[PDB]
């Protein structure tokens, strides 16, 4: 099958069209502006740009399309999907009383945060006073796929989670549904399932098959996990970027209030994980990348540095163990920078080790292996430290592009995530 994955991320958008029987693909990109007074227009026009940059040869063969977008980026729209106010982005928080939400979701639900879609919907309820029942709240992914299939009030259970959806019982609460916010809530499908065929006009315009299907979308983080291809419980993806982000495939849902850990449903499985404040930014505080390569190649990982660092960039850890007063420990400082770097790397290694072990201690399926992404993935000394301390096979993820994970989502859905 020839499938299209569309990735709308934090700084840009990428389209990856894949023929999965000949292992062939084309990838195009668009970079977002630094500022805009009409972000919906930016996104939509980026969509048309991406479609346009895909060769006519491919567009005619594409049978399924899916879209991932940033989590917590929502739009308030009329019944035709026309934005009625500025979007609230993923990074923006809302000044409200999370106790106003407790009667709508279970205790410690992931939607109980000032940056969640539900908090933003409530914020809009307060700001507008009363929201017209024919209106709708749509995640970025939702709104963009709506541009293709014309079916309003449609979302997926990845995006809908922080809007107050409960993927364990697969529903919004009756309280929330019967509230004044209920009428703006979307119908929630599984990521990957066909919502409807592409619009006739859109198909004509862009030389797409009028029989092409638009699927339910997902978030860019989950899409990144999908890029790896991991589908057995116990498999994980570690992102060694500016911050270390762990994602672990589990047979069981796990969560933790104080560390903010939660789980998304993923087929018959669950994707859990957590994000540390430690990461590559700490490394950046002492070495540029070139120095990281040159010095890391001088490290022998089979000899302990003697150093026991907690490589926070600044004060306060969020995961594996919450502690808003945790200070960076980088003492004592050896005079050899090779040894200092080794100490830092051992520290970050301990962060990943503790993180995964903690996820398991909360009930998650025991770790089977690690696929690695992000800036530190290529560092084989760091990788060695990690395999020593964790004790599972570790490799570089076969693919890490969110658009590719989304193309896989379009082509195969979540079928692989079942026993
Ligand atoms: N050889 C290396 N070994 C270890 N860390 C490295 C190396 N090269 C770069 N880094 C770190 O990689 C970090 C950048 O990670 P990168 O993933 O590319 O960016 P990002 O901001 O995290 N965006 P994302 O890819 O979504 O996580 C920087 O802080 C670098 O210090």
């Amino acid at each position: 099958v020839v499938a299209l994955g569309l990735d709308f991320g934090t700084s840009g958008a990428r389209a990856i069209a894949c023929d999965f029987d000949s292992d062939r693909s084309v990838s195009v990109s668009v970079t977002f502006p630094k500022t805009s007074q009409n972000w919906p227009q930016v996104w939509r026009e980026a969509l048309w740009q991406l479609l346009t940059q895909i060769p006519a040869d491919w567009r005619s063969r594409i049978e399924r399309i899916a879209i991932d977008g940033t989590s917590g980026t929502v739009l308030l729209c009329d019944r035709e999907g026309q934005p009625q106010t500025e979007p609230l982005l993923y990074n923006q928080a809302c000044p409200i009383d999370l106790a106003d939400l407790a009667d709508w979701v279970p205790a410690d639900h992931a939607a109980l945060s000032s940056t969640s879609s539900l908090a933003k919907l409530w914020f809009w309820q307060q700001q507008f006073g009363a929201l017209p029942p024919d209106w709708q709240i749509l995640a970025q992914a939702d709104w963009l796929s709506l541009q293709l299939h014309g079916c309003s009030q449609q979302s997926d259970y990845h995006n809908a989670l922080k809007l107050g959806y409960s993927p364990d019982r697969e529903r919004f609460s009756k309280n929330l549904l019967d509230s004044e916010l209920g009428a703006l809530l979307p119908v929630v499908h599984e990521p990957g399932v066909a919502i409807g065929p592409i619009l006739p006009a859109i198909a004509q315009e862009f030389g797409l098959s009028p029989d092409c299907q638009i699927c339910a979308g997902t978030t860019d983080s989950i899409a990144a996990f999908l890029a790896s291809g991991a589908h057995q419980p116990g498999e994980a993806v570690t992102s060694l970027g500016s911050t270390i982000v762990l994602k672990l495939l589990s047979q069981v849902a796990v969560s933790d209030r104080l560390t903010g850990v939660y789980s998304h449903k993923l087929g018959g499985y669950w994707l859990t994980g957590g994000a540390s404040n430690c990461g590559g930014a700490t490394l950046r505080q002492f070495f540029p990348d070139t120095e990281l390569e040159s010095l890391s190649c001088q490290i022998d990982p089979t000899k302990k540095s003697g150093l026991d660092y907690y490589p926070l960039p600044s004060r306060g850890e969020r995961f594996p163990i919450a502690d808003p007063d945790r200070l960076p420990q980088l003492e004592p400082r050896p005079e050899n920078p090779v040894q200092f770097l080794q100490g830092l790397l051992e520290g970050l290694t301990q962060v990943e080790t503790l993180g995964y072990q903690r996820l398991q201690d909360l009930g998650a399926t025991p770790l089977k292996r690690i696929w690695t992404a992000g800036g530190g993935a290529k560092n084989a000394v760091w990788q060695q430290l990690r395999q020593q301390a964790i004790g599972v096979p570790i490799a570089i993820a076969p693919n890490t592009e969110a658009a590719f994970g989304t193309a896989r989502l379009a082509a195969f859905g979540l079928a692989a995530f079942h026993s």
